């Protein structure tokens, strides 16, 4: 068979983490030695080939900043085993207990990691389509990886949302929206504004203001990610290097604040 396939005995579903339209998410043990994240498919709510798509994708993929696929059960009921991320989504991590202590240096580090994962995605000429906090997983030691790689109007670039023009450059746009989530502790972009207002206004050239206590150089970085011309936007290789050198090359004067 495929090198991925594993016996059904080698999987233990210990703790339920979520339940969606097409299956469940569990933490468990693989081979009674390896803690893992296990995703399930509900027969009769999804096509086997349809769900077993994002899996065939993560087969070619392999980066330290991308959630790693471990194994599969291609026969129904389906099971998809990946590396376990202990902190859940970046969104929950940012909103909950841990949030209150996260500072600018840590949030910029997490951004640098994600940009590193998207930089690999960039080199492989791939597109994500849903880059946001809800889809970034956190692990031990403030580690962050990209996931779910196979309407978010407030996250989607105008060209993609309107004309379905989805590229790595519309991924960069979503990255700028991801930058606000990190700097506002996981608050929904364009607060007070519905989906309809966002489409009109972004099209009018409106962009989210500098978040409270956020350096203008970082908000400046966001505005580069939000250039209406897809090709005007920066690359994830730039973004990555700009964030990794941030507190030396960009903001050497940094001093801790109340929230950031």
């Amino acid at each position: 068979k495929d090198a991925w396939e594993i016996p059904r005995e080698s999987l233990r579903l210990e703790v339920k983490l979520g339940q969606g339209c097409f299956g469940e998410v569990w933490m468990g043990t693989w081979n009674g030695t390896t803690r893992v994240a296990i995703k399930t498919l509900k027969p009769g709510t999804m096509s086997p080939e349809a769900f077993l798509q994002e899996a065939q994708v993560m087969k070619k993929i392999r980066h330290e900043k991308l959630v790693q696929l471990y194994a599969v059960v291609s026969e129904e009921p389906i099971y998809i085993v990946t590396e376990y991320m202990s902190k859940g989504s970046l969104l929950d991590f940012l909103k909950g207990e841990m949030g209150k202590y996260l500072r600018l240096p840590q949030l910029v580090d997490m951004a640098a990691q994600i940009a590193s994962g998207m930089a690999y995605v960039e080199r492989m000429n791939y597109v994500h389509r849903d880059l946001r906090a809800a889809n970034i997983l956190v692990g031990e030691n403030l580690v962050c990886k990209v996931a779910d790689f196979g309407f978010p109007i407030k996250w989607t670039a105008p060209e993609a949302a309107l004309y379905g023009r989805f590229t790595i450059k519309s991924d960069v746009w979503s990255f700028g929206i991801l930058l606000t989530e990190l700097t506002t502790k996981g608050r929904v972009p364009y607060p007070g504004m519905v989906n309809r207002e966002v489409l009109d206004q972004v099209e009018r050239g409106y962009r989210m203001p500098c978040p409270p206590e956020c350096p203008e150089s970082l908000h400046d970085l966001m505005c580069q990610c939000w250039r209406k011309d897809p090709e005007e936007r920066p690359t994830f290789e730039y973004l990555q290097a700009f964030l990794e050198d941030y507190f030396t090359s960009t903001e050497p004067q940094y001093q801790p604040g109340e929230n950031l």
